[PDB]
């Protein structure tokens, strides 16, 4: 009778399909939408759900993505302020809450964003008890800890985007100096995604050539080439971009899509992401900060043990102390 | 104690992989390996299993693929003569059996390849009772029927690669004449993957312009442009390529990867593939042949009802009669 | 002496890059950045230049993209307010200018954006005399005409993004009703990217089945299924999304990346884009509006002639009249 | 008058198109066709030309690829025994000649394959004087030297596929031991693509952790974990695969596509490929062997200088001496 009934003959009985690689993005602001477009561009989701408290903005973002469906391979894009829309997600990316004002530390956002997370996180696990949560909201290390405590998920299923972005920036800036692709320039930023991050100069290399072996002063204040300035540029990068355009989003969206790719393709690639590091490098408390971690379909399955220089371990311990001083006073977790 | 124990600190205490996007290719001949490399190139499997009777060849192919892992996103590639290696496959591609000699009809392979399938199909469903089977071995329409009977699987989970390849050839040949990309030149080959195929000239179009409306003689024997010769070239293509290089493999490997993409990405794209067409176009028996079908993560869920011209319906019925003449005499299914 | 001199031994004594697959995006607003991220995600440029009048915002966007380099395959990302940065671009995407307020016609933007284009287009061709220009700013059909006049380029090198986006929206909405992928649901929106667009109901098809042959009332006011409402939703879509989120950007960014892919891959795929249609369907003036066009590495090399129904031709002529009424009064082009 | 003339209205004059990223594959054997399918799969060629002395096999391979065009983004696939078909190639991949029989050294193929190259290489440069040549035929290091002498091309435009494959195998075997993706396991095989290859144990690392710092005996005969066996497995791999399936092809096809991607995308990624190493590591003659090299659109533009252990330098010099002993006895280059 209907055009659809004239055109389409069933072979199978119409039955509810459960998606196999659903992704939710919580928060459809600058970061959440950069994450969404990068996930859709890399064909990483068979279903994409969006949540926000701004109902009109949310519906607009959902419709704009839906209009691009012809160019994508994501057959279902949905959005609602209600967390029921997020059911059966494999990965939930949390970008909701407040961002830095100009010259504001990420650590100054802690009380506001803890209050946002207190109501969101229990709803995420209610509807997707088997998900991995990727925390992006700042300060990302503290809010990964908070998400672990609120969610009751195992450690391997609560990941902070952490220093995957800082390390991308570091590798870009070193690769630009050397005239090579960042993928061929190896270097790790660890610890806090923020001012106390640690540059592991001792592991920086190109084709397995230690650059600190070529320039032993690399990373010190007594270096005629002032490589230390590259780590200062990594630390200052968010502040500089926020002064120019108000926020950052494109690089973090690609960084989050890189983490999702490793997990949904089950690759066991190593990324510097935020995890619980008690018992590593003499850290005595449940600090979350970035170390090199193996990521696959289970989540964050292992941490790489490193031989660090004394000044590197000292900076990592200082970063841990900086974060623990905030974590220890958090209430009702 | 081991280097691995020194380097890698567990976060998850468990290392077992849950079966997920596993594909098996049965047969490691020219077609099975083209299927395998196209599945790996398009990142369509997290686990690829190869099964075949030829143990040395199978191990060599497995090792050669494993050596390219750095360039791929498939973390597990395995191979064995025993079907236990195929356990918990979501899709199984069947390419094993005899192939055409020069000038040989695909229909002449039926007794030999039915005997191969009486062995193989029960082993597939023993180890993957919840799989989708894509049949590629020839004659593909008859062997799709045979696989359906032997497997006990529902219709929507047994698919013959069918005329997805014939249609690709048809679109290439018409697009070459018009100077456009085959993706912009729409045309359907239906029925037997073989000599009795149907060119649906009444549906051939560019930008929704019916080419038969522009040239009503298109596909008739009274056409000065002789468009009918294009269908003759589609029918003869396998024989011409077999005469020149001995077999065909690259285009069918890409065609199979196209079908898998629609299913694993859950897209509900329409392909001309082999399904059970009883009750369509006056067909009274359980004939399998190619019609436009919707493919998604459930398998083959719908068929498109078409308005055909009399000469199109007549060739489709002739195709069904040709195939049923062989099907009706099959024993012990 | 330097770490770079210690590490890197020249084989080639020269480092300059020969200009090749360079793309400029003019405008770093919502649309320019969606275009930029989609071009980078699809690896469509070896060099991306951003040009804009807002120097701080431009530098911030350039830095944010640069920080994602590790995740991309574009080795050079540059930005300046001076058009010297755009030199030797193969493709220039123009997204600069004013956009619609809530409820505002795209045609109300004409005087403002003609003033923008009178500055921008001469600067583009000064620095890239051999480029293809893709016009995105609204009203896109009028500004494609203005760009043709100001640039002195041949017709095949000046393209309006046009109805590629309207057609994607149309195919999304029809595919959603039928439960299929938009890539399997064929349908064309022609004429103005705006209120006077034409839905070619006579060409709408699935697997070469004309849907108007199944439902002759499709696209008329006397249709119990009211398929006409789908064309109304296409026309209203920009206004609805602007009401909800303030602007549109994701779908047009993907649409522009689709056009660039056809051209840089030299594919001769057909897209409904804005071109000079004098002499077509009795149009007597140099009107620009969308028809199905072949796109390849030369640009826009052909238009598809269509057999249209009387109501489709009537709307196309009305669309042409609507645009010519504005074009005829333009001065100093 | 013709259907094409009714359907397609010219905007531009029909003009001969010069491809911008044409690739030729010389030899359509097991390696040449693995190269071709990997190039087509990664969308690296707007035109693909095939050359072989076997005219029928060549035409059949061309047709089988053409039949897959709908699934590809390569609008022109051509093939001929005449090198005029290769004109205006950016990259020419040479796979032609004889391969190893079972247990045969690659070095034993040198006189036969030099005789093939003496005829081929002058014709390649005649028709594509601006190309990069990637040598794959064995013994690859000596034939890269021979191709340099015969071609008269600059060093940076003559590249041997070299140890890109050996290093992929090495990284796969180490990554399998550690349970990580090969892309996260860093290790270099240098020198001859063959029995005298050098494992740079001192540069092997995961996340910038030197594995030889964890196990100082790594690569010695006095190692309880016998990591040296992994290098033996790399050396023996081609022989083992040749014993099982007769040849190798899939891994080298993906390795060649990786080198092409770096060059056509202008990335300046580092690969261990065969280049002229006179003046490096006390090598006094025009030896070609693999070192880490930067690859971009210019070709092989730099070599990475490494700090190697004494035993590693000794092995590299022994590899150079092994290759020079063959190069010095070659006639009429
Ligand atoms: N980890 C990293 O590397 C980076 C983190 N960030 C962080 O990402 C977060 C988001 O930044 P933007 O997207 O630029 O901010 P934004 O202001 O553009 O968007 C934030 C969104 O969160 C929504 N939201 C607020 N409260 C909510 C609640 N209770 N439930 C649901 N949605 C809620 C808002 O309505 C808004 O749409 C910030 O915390 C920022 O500091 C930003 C850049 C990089
Ligand atoms: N549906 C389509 O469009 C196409 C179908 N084909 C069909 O694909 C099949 C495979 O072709 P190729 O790979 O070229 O053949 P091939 O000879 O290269 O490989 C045949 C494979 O099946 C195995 N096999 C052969 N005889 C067997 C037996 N008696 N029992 C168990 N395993 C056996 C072999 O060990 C080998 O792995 C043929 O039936 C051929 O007609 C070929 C091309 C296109
Ligand atoms: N063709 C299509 O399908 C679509 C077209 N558009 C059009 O794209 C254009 C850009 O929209 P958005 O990016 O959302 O706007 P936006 O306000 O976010 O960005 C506009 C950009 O143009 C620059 N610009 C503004 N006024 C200028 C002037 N007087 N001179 C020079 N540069 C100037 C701004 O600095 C900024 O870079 C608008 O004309 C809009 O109507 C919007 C969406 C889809
Ligand atoms: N560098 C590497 O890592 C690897 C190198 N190889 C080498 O690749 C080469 C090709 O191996 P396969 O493809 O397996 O051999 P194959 O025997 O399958 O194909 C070689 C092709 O070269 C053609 N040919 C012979 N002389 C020719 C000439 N004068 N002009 C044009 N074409 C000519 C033959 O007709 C044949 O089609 C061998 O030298 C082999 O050792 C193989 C694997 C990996
Ligand atoms: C002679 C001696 C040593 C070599 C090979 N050098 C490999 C050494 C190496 C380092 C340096 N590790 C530092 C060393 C100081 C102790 C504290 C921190 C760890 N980083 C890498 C990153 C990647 C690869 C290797 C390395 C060659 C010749
Ligand atoms: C019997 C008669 C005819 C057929 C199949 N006919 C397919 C025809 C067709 C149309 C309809 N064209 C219109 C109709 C006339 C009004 C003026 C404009 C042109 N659109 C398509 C889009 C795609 C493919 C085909 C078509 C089958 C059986």
């Amino acid at each position: 009778a209907t055009l659809k009934e004239k055109l389409i003959a069933p072979v199978a009985e119409e039955e509810a399909t459960v998606p196999n690689n659903k992704i939710t993005v919580v928060g459809v602001g600058q970061v959440g939408m950069a994450c969404a477009i990068s996930i859709l561009g890399k064909s990483l989701a068979d279903e994409l759900a969006l949540v926000d408290v701004l109902e009109d903005k949310l519906k607009g973002e959902m419709m704009d993505l839906q209009h691009g469906s012809l160019f994508l391979q994501t057959p279902k894009i949905v959005a609602d302020k209600d967390y029921s829309v997020t059911a059966n997600s494999k990965i939930v990316v949390v970008t909701a809450g407040v961002r830095q004002q100009e010259g504001e530390s990420r650590l100054n956002l802690v009380q506001r964003n803890v209050n946002v997370f207190k109501f969101i996180i229990p709803q995420i696990v209610k509807y997707s008890p088997d998900c991995i949560i990727i925390v992006v909201s700042n300060p990302v290390d503290i809010l990964t800890y908070v998400t672990w405590k609120l969610s009751g998920l195992p450690k391997h299923r609560v990941i902070g985007s952490g220093c995957n972005l800082d390390s991308a920036r570091f590798r870009y800036l070193m690769a630009e100096k050397l005239g090579i692709h960042p993928s061929s320039c190896h270097g790790w930023i660890l610890g806090e995604h923020g001012d106390s991050s640690v540059a592991v100069w001792s592991g920086v290399n190109v084709a397995g050539v230690s650059l600190q072996e070529l320039n032993p002063e690399m990373g010190t204040d007594n270096d005629s080439e002032n490589w230390k300035e590259v780590h200062k540029m990594v630390v200052e990068s968010a502040y500089e971009v926020i002064k120019l355009k108000g926020y950052t989003n494109w690089a973090i969206g690609l960084s989050v899509a890189d983490l999702i790719e490793s997990m949904l393709k089950n690759l066991s690639r190593i990324h510097p992401v935020s995890t619980m590091v008690k018992g590593m490098y003499g850290i005595e408390n449940e600090v979350f900060l970035s170390l090199p971690c193996i990521l696959n379909a289970r989540g964050l399955t292992s941490v790489i043990n490193q031989k660090l220089k004394d000044d590197e371990v000292a900076q990592l311990k200082k970063s841990a102390d900086t974060l623990w001083d905030i974590q220890k006073d958090l209430k009702d977790l």
